[PDB]
């Protein structure tokens, strides 16, 4: 299996034009796409110790969600001339499929909304991030579905009592926001999501909108865990995680 | 005591010319000055409860460290029709120190070079936000303060061991911004602030920087506090808080 | 008669997406749509003293041409604040149709076009301000209606000889803005309008464009009085006019 | 006397740095500035039927107050093509001091600041448009003045009643403007300037501020004409003027 | 012939539309389009020499490929001054047909393609400059016919050995800007065009892409005589070229 | 010699407070300045077959004039992934000094107002680029120090005869852009530096400027090697040039 190959099998999945305007999606680092690759590596994060860890396990293709530059960069120093330095002197291909992998279907957001069996899901922004839906239960069933599934301990701002059957909405990744509270507190009972802050917490409360922060992490990890496995049964090829 | 002389009290101490760019502090919501006050409320966001909680008990001046809005609107619905509701059916006056009050001297981030005993500190920024300095003893002697005075639980991210008299830096309330961890990383060993969220954490471990995240809120009120008492002190009226 | 109800009269004779871009028209303040409604009142401008006049009158819903604001704030103070305090506390709706009320079929412009009988009127700019045809009569005769039904000492800026048979382009409010007078003499003879300045004066006069001012408001009220007529026909409800 | 010669009589008399940000002083037409000046002409406005009767008359140098233009062109049709021919035609130089004329001493603001014998006088603004101090006398005073050496009928916006020794803000020329009357409304009791609108006159009277508009033409060309018998009284030319 | 009768020739086989955005086609300077031209003038640059040649020649309407002004001015003084100067006393109209001329069907871009007789010729950008397609030849051949027809001593840019049958790109003008090397070596494997530069030299032999400098004048001429003989066969008006 | 030793020494030669705004100086790729060097190349350019040069002859420190980009990216593909592979492999540091090696003393463009001796030389521009004054000599004397110092066939845009002792102005490198034309035309009768194309042609030539192309590479080389031997006489290294 060629490196391109693995690049247009991920992309009949997740189309890059479904990504969100200025993301940086697709080949991160690389020259030669005609290269063999024995081992594909997947990752959260292109982080320096995913990259040593990449290296030292003779990854051929680092997969990752986010892109390893979001701002563009014309100097070459410090933790990036690690990373870039390590990247190329093994020749390792280096690809991100972000917003593109989080709005996709059977993508990360969809892995969210089936794990709670929203019914009736709808994309929660028109861009079309997240998902929307009834959740048909009660909320401490919602709760520990959450603990068991996405995270132990998540953060609850318990704005107000929620009823059974409410509007979940749902958004993989960094979603609590002060303008997504804004915006999921009219469409929605409680949001499940990741990265809260204090002026979001605050404004969740007033705003009455639930708010359950599982951790940026983990609700982006169990989504990409299904994309793993999914690649394993499609692809001739050893996958390995890094970061989870 | 009538309104302006408090505002004229409090901006002897932390003067509006010291506030960033773009910072808006002084008054909020208010018409008359000349109104008399018998009881100050002081709190770190106008938010709606606190609002409520002001109404009622009786405050007459309504002091925060954060600004009512930071962005501008030209329509009134929602949230804020009920704040401005509450606050202009009682005419209670709102007025808010915000980044002036972390830079002055005495100020929210003094307070907490003060508490950590930095030798020799400066402002970490240049417009002057945050204070750095060196910390004279160990990493566990600083966790214990940070506990003890501060966040009973700090989020920690040791990306290393951290050697006696270290670079201490402090910055009260959103200080964990990717690039703020960039700042930070080439001038303390350690990064005391609030507001930790997922691409900040992966950076912090990347740079060797050592984060600390006892939240924005914990951060801010310990300043806060001590200027609660620092008003009772000096004015003849009563003096409450709201939200802390 | 609730408030949603008669804001859903309003939209359906002057949809909000006919308003340019930018323009504040809707809600201006408010948060209880089901509230019901005894009287209404309507004005040009939501003034001061309009707002003083709807609060001692009893006015429920104050229905205005002009926005309350254009440029955004973030601080509530002198004028506004005192608007603002009149309103809330009485809990009166305050709700703009601005150029969506302009540009509407039987709307301000539509009003001017009708009362100087224009043969084949087409909209004067594309978006679709004003109306422009020909007028079936002597300068005089036009000049003469004018004065009865408009305003009694229109400034009059000769800067031709008009021929019978003239275009008349008419725009109600401001229109002689400097852009607009070099627009308007390519497509017209003779432009009714309002807000007559030096700049404009001379422009018109070396293009040859003979400009009338009937004032900003008297070219607006005379529609707006046709648009009253309209909701008491149609509403079975108490409506005052307030500054006109 | 040489056009380089005049242009440095007048650049000593109200310097070119003194102009505003963005405004279009200095030469607007012209080549060669040894071209010897029989006879001299001054303008308001650089308009076409001023330029026509500049031709008629044989004037040199046209010296106005207002410059040829604001915005830039990269197309010469219509009315600028007319005005560049004959300026060409007869080489005759064009030069504007706008602002600058406005700011320098014993300029247009400081002659209504002289005839209005306003006491210990300060810039309106900072750039420093404008001035103002007290009127040592009643409104009817200042009024009469206003009547007499400016405009024979000024629209006075009263917006409430006036104590004797008021302050007096006055700006020749368009000052009238929105933002104007917020900034004046802090500063003064009266405001004596030109070409008011609609929306600036409802502004005005909520302030409580006095406006008196005595023309955009009259407060500027009372200036003018001192600076006209300056020119008359150092130049040893024959000085005409055009539209005033 | 009307001068507007000319310009409604040229607009139909050179329509204005085509023109990238931003750029400043059509009517340069001239003010009465039913007057009648007795001589055609057509050039490259609306250069001073060129309208001072065109004035000596009694041209009535001067055609020029580039613009008299890119960037809009707002003062008239030295060269600008001159040229304006001749072209409103003598009334000769400056007409330009610019990027629409490069462009179009029968364009300075497609006469180059023609002159290398290219196979399947294609745009080469989008919006739509420049022609590129199959040289049926070698390398030697076609810089045999550029030395031939178009310049007697291009610059060449050897980066790589060139096969015969080779993809030849061309655009006529100046389109060797470094982007435009950079764009282009993705499509081709010699780019023929002018305006060579250091920054476009170095970056050329990076990419591997041969480029041939026969200059900005050459490769525009080449096509501008073309479209002079077309003039020709179809105007019954004297015709002459200034500047080639 | 460790790395941050040469960087010290250069820095104190051409401090990077000179450099103009924007411009991308100092360390361009690069991790441990504690490294020894043993062999420093120098370059006009960071090209591909430069730092190729620099592998095969083993370069420690490449030093060049022009920064590697001045565009930044996030990207990692063709040529820049090819520059950055052999840097990286081989950790050679690659540090610029670009405009500020142009504005120092005994920089680039003083090395050329030292060849012609030109009289009390003023920079050019007030950044400040450039140097001009008086050419103590004939024009055939100053093209003849050019032909043999500087290069051999430089291009002559003469515009206009020139007397002796005219003005001089000098830049090194990229300074015939149509503006820089318009701005020199003010201030000198003879203008020498590098990469003409063919609208400053024209424009030099209708503003009587005498323009001198020696190319951009041999107007900065020229200086280059001078700073090459500075280097050489105070380090005691091999020094090496790459692409001079
Ligand atoms: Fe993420
Ligand atoms: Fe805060
Ligand atoms: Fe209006
Ligand atoms: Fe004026
Ligand atoms: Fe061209
Ligand atoms: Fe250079």
């Amino acid at each position: 299996m060629k490196a391109k190959e693995i690049i247009e099998f991920i992309e009949t999945f997740a189309p890059k034009d479904l990504a969100i305007e200025g993301d940086n999606i697709g080949l991160q680092v690389g020259d030669n796409l005609d290269k063999e690759i024995k081992k594909l590596g997947i990752a959260l994060d292109p982080s320096l110790s995913v990259i040593k860890k990449a290296e030292k396990e003779g990854v051929d293709f680092l997969f990752t969600h986010h892109p390893l530059l979001k701002d563009p960069i014309r100097n070459f120093t410090g933790v990036i001339y690690k990373k870039l330095k390590i990247l190329m002197e093994n020749d390792i291909i280096l690809y991100s499929a972000h917003t593109n992998l989080d709005i996709c279907k059977n993508g990360l957001n969809d892995a969210l909304a089936e794990l709670y069996n929203l019914e009736n899901p709808k994309p929660l922004y028109d861009n079309g991030l997240g998902r929307v839906g009834i959740f048909k239960g009660s909320f401490e069933e919602f709760l520990e579905i959450t603990k068991k599934y996405i995270h132990k301990n998540p953060i609850v701002v318990k704005s107000k009592e929620v009823d059974d059957n409410f509007k979940l909405a749902v958004l993989s990744g960094y979603g609590l926001s002060q303008s997504s509270i804004k915006y999921v507190a009219e469409k929605a009972d409680v949001y499940l999501s990741g990265d809260l802050t204090h002026h979001s917490k605050i404004l969740a409360e007033e705003l009455g909108l639930v708010v359950v922060d599982a951790t940026h992490y983990s609700t982006e990890v169990f989504g990409l865990k299904k994309f793993k496995e999914f690649l394993s049964s499609n692809l001739d090829l050893e996958i390995i995680s890094l970061d989870f």
